[PDB]
């Protein structure tokens, strides 16, 4: 599913993820923008041999089974598969724990490098949430 702008907010607000960890919604809106686009079956292979995931380019390294990336780990306890659904319930349990995890939205390479310091509201601007 190709979530629009609004509509992606909407869905995260539902889930729980607006304010979560202190990091407002157009936070998490901007990192799924520049992370998959707003796709929810877009994977990206690493240089490593892991893959990302999902909407939020979930890493099979430490967070989900690919059944492919040896000596990894699986800390959200879900098949990567899991994480192109259309519905993003299992993304968003998964991203929590990321965010708890110490580094914040460090952990989203693409969060630090295109949404961090910038005007992240802009990314939910206008929308009836
Ligand atoms: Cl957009
Ligand atoms: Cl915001
Ligand atoms: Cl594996
Ligand atoms: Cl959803
Ligand atoms: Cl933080
Ligand atoms: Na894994």
């Amino acid at each position: 599913k190709v979530f629009g702008r609004c509509e992606l907010a909407a869905a995260m607000k539902r889930h729980g993820l607006d304010n979560y960890r202190g990091y407002s919604l157009g936070n998490w809106v901007c990192a799924a923008k520049f992370e998959s686009n707003f796709n929810t079956q877009a994977t990206n292979r690493n240089t490593d041999g892991s893959t990302d995931y999902g909407i939020l380019q979930i890493n099979s390294r430490w967070w989900c089974n690919d059944g492919r990336t040896p000596g990894s780990r699986n800390l959200c306890n879900i098949p990567c598969s899991a994480l192109l659904s259309s519905d993003i319930t299992a993304s968003v349990n998964c991203a929590k724990k990321i965010v708890s995890d110490g580094n914040g939205m460090n952990a989203w390479v693409a969060w630090r490098n295109r949404c961090k310091g910038t005007d992240v509201q802009a990314w939910i601007r206008g929308c009836r949430l």
